[PDB]
Order: C-alpha cells, then structure tokens, then sequence
C-alpha cells in the first residue's frame, strides 16, 4: 500500500487521531480528505493532518 513519510512529530488530539513521530514511515489508508489521512502507525490506524505527512509512490 501507499506508504508516506512523516514530516513532523503529530500527537493525538482527538478520538479518531493517531500520534506520529518524525521520519515515521507510514501505510495511507484513505487520504480522500484534503486535510486528514487516515494511516497506520506501526500498530494503530487514525486521521494525521495531510499537511504533515508526504506520500512515497
């Protein structure tokens, strides 16, 4: 799948939320949202800003 690199450290703030660390390497789940994409960080999936994160295709 899809996979994006995070660009910056994103805590949670919000139930449907998933925190991130720089460099993360992410799996896109749905990025039909122009602000938030849903991923999955490791182990857990949620919405990121789209902004902070950029896609590696």
């Amino acid at each position: 799948k899809e996979l994006v690199l995070a660009l910056y450290d994103y805590q949670e703030k919000s139930p449907r939320e998933v925190t991130m660390k720089k460099g993360d390497i992410l799996t896109l789940l749905n990025s039909t949202n122009k602000d938030w994409w849903k991923v999955e960080v490791n182990d857990r999936q949620g919405f990121v800003p789209a902004a902070y994160v950029k896609k590696l295709d």
